[PDB]
């Protein structure tokens, strides 16, 4: 039935989204980390 | 203090990560259970 | 259907248990981890 | 430098455990879920 | 120093590699996942 | 007993994917210790 088919294809972009979230999310920690990493190691040409 | 700092920001930045991770986690999770839900309705209905 | 709905009374309630033990693992291993980089600290403090 | 090595084995034995358990739960998730599916088709099976 | 930047240049990748890999591993596990619930339909319009 | 069978594959399916994504962070985690342990090296090299 086109409405199952539907559902699926509902539930499949849901979680299509979840992954993109989870992902942007991830990509976001990193760069947070990352910088913070990156400017500590300026204070260290500088110890 | 310096340091102290930064490992605040590493904090705020991970604790920031966790809270918007459980929010992805839990916007999955309503949206499947709604197909679920509607699952199920249009099945008492088969 | 009452028993379609009480099992998905179980299955959700089994995904917060899952998700929230899995709070508190993540918690967990923050914190060994925490506290070691705060070691780290302090020992290089006295370089 | 000992001292330093000592810690990474606590840094490494804290992630084990985190990591180990991390399986655990998702073990327990899929066991409540695991029942839960298989209930839905014994009472299904009564359809 | 080229040096640190060198590390945290293979720190960054060797994150990278293991988001593309955690990415298809999951992606993977959905495909399998879907391939199984969308023969179950078709079980369905011939029960 | 088809039921029960695409139930044995999707526990499959999972498993390996288990299986897989355990591969995965351990493959990251050697890497990452890695790097980490190259710099405590070229560290008491100051
Ligand atoms: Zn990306
Ligand atoms: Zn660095
Ligand atoms: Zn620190
Ligand atoms: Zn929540
Ligand atoms: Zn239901
Ligand atoms: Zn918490
Ligand atoms: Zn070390
Ligand atoms: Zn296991
Ligand atoms: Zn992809
Ligand atoms: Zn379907
Ligand atoms: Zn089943
Ligand atoms: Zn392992």
């Amino acid at each position: 039935s086109l409405l199952e088919k539907g559902l699926d294809g509902a539930k499949k972009a849901v979680g299509g989204l979840g992954k993109l979230g989870k992902d942007a999310v991830e990509d976001l920690e990193s760069v947070g980390k990352g910088a913070v990493h990156d400017v500590k190691d300026v204070l260290d040409s500088v110890l």
